[PDB]
């Protein structure tokens, strides 16, 4: 029974999941002055050429697009990173208005949208597992600017249509989320947690500098889509974010100078 509403979003959580009062949660609000170069960083390897997109689902909160994760096929290493973790899914957080929709913000600055390329720890064998581990998953966080249409995410957009209502799915095969990056892997992480419930603090937060530029036109077509199933009162799938959560006792490390 959450969402993002008046009466079930993010200032009801803490009632049913105790832990979105706790000590890791996320998102954050991203101070770059306060934020230190950290050298012990390794660098960051993004392998995503043998990624295989399975299907597209609306869950009621976000859309899906899955991945196979049977194999070590699209992975994510280096950075703050120990070992291998695999790709299994990403899915966006929009606003209604061009002027809000991230999780993550910047010096207090909110973008229209943040893409998550959620990723699990392989040495816990599955997702299920790694959800429960302190470092069990690492989310790619990505901003989106209104400007200059994205090429690679109109696949993504024109699928849409075809899953308009909770619980629609689509095929979604050969899918590249190379498409999805910008140029520079330029980096911020902390130790967070998942931003929906069940708000677990298993994720180590790697949100990336460089905004990816989507159209007008594009985002639009996000804000289409329906957070009821079919046959049900429209209600518009929009604002679909969690607020800034306080930082605690969390340092941001930056991979660059
Ligand atoms: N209505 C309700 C509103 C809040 C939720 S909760 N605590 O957000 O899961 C559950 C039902
Ligand atoms: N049992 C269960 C149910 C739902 C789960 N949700 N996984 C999610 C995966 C990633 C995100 S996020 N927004 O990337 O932090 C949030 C939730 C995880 C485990
Ligand atoms: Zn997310």
């Amino acid at each position: 029974h959450w969402g993002y509403g008046k009466h079930n979003g993010p200032e009801h959580w803490h009632k049913d999941f105790p832990i979105a009062k706790g000590e890791r949660q996320s998102p954050v609000d991203i101070d770059t002055h306060t934020a230190k170069y950290d050298p012990s960083l390794k660098p960051l390897s993004v392998s995503y050429d043998q990624a295989t997109s399975l299907r597209i689902l609306n869950n009621g909160h976000a859309f899906n697009v899955e991945f196979d994760d049977s194999q070590d096929k699209a992975v994510l290493k280096g950075g703050p990173l120990d070992g291998t973790y695999r790709l299994i899914q990403f899915h966006f957080h929009w606003g209604s208005l061009d002027g809000q929709g991230s999780e993550h913000t910047v010096d207090k600055k909110k973008y229209a949208a943040e893409l998550h390329l959620v990723h699990w720890n392989t040495k816990y064998g599955d997702f299920c597992k790694a959800v429960q581990q302190p470092d069990g998953l690492a989310v790619l966080g990505i901003f989106l600017k209104v400007g200059s249409a994205k090429p690679g995410l109109q696949k993504v957009v024109d699928v849409l249509d075809s899953i308009k209502t909770k619980g629609k799915s689509a095929d979604f095969t050969n899918f590249d989320p190379r498409g999805l990056l910008p140029e520079s892997l330029d980096y911020w992480t902390y130790p967070g947690s998942l931003t929906t419930p069940p708000l677990l603090e298993s994720v180590t937060w790697i949100v990336l500098k460089e905004p990816i530029s989507v159209s007008s036109e594009q985002v639009l077509k996000f804000r289409k889509l329906n957070f009821n199933g079919e046959g049900e009162p429209e209600e518009l799938m929009v604002d679909n974010w969690r607020p800034a959560q306080p930082l605690k006792n969390r340092q941001i490390k930056a991979s660059f100078k």
